[PDB]
């Protein structure tokens, strides 16, 4: 549960991201692979990718962050109110994909990261409250989908 002000901070945070997309999820993406490598072994299309050279070369690593970050902006735009959007990627994650809750907690984490990482000292303590509660309430409505499922 965010209050205006808090929403008002992720929604200013969220316009550094969408200056530039593809660099932010790319830098996302590297993050988590490199720091948690048993994320990259969920990705048939990104397992061969042994380094992080061949990481930020992959054109096609840089299309998937696109996509990642379209589909978490889009649900951060509702300000909460993403049970449509949230739904089909919650089911998504637990049954096709595969996806334990603890890599949406990595993945979070990793945001903060490249935001401190791209934009030092212009990432203050309270965006980082805000942003961190957003993702907070984005993983754990997706953690009540993953118990109606069962999925572990
Ligand atoms: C911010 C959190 C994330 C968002 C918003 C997100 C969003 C998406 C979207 C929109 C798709 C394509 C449509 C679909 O299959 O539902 C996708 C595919 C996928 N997601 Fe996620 N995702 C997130 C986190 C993760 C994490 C942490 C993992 C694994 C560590 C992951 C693994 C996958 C995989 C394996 C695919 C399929 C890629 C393919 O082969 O094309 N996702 N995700």
């Amino acid at each position: 549960g965010l209050s205006d002000g808090e929403w008002q901070q992720v929604l200013n945070v969220w316009g550094k991201v969408e200056a530039d997309i593809a660099g932010h999820g790319q830098e996302v993406l590297i993050r988590l692979f490199t720091g948690h490598p048993e994320t990259l072994e969920k990705f048939d299309k990104f397992k061969h990718l042994k380094t992080e050279a061949e990481m930020k070369a992959s054109e096609d690593l840089k299309k998937h962050g696109t996509v990642v970050l379209t589909a978490l902006g889009g649900i951060l735009k509702k300000k909460g109110h993403h049970e449509a959007e949230l739904k089909p990627l919650a089911q998504s994650h637990a049954t096709k994909h595969k996806i334990p809750i603890k890599y949406l907690e990595f993945i979070s984490d990793a945001i903060i990261h490249v935001l401190h990482s791209k934009h030092p000292g212009d990432f203050g303590a309270d965006a980082q409250g805000a942003m961190t509660k957003a993702l907070e309430l984005f993983r754990n409505d997706i953690a009540a989908k993953y118990k109606e499922l069962g999925f572990q």
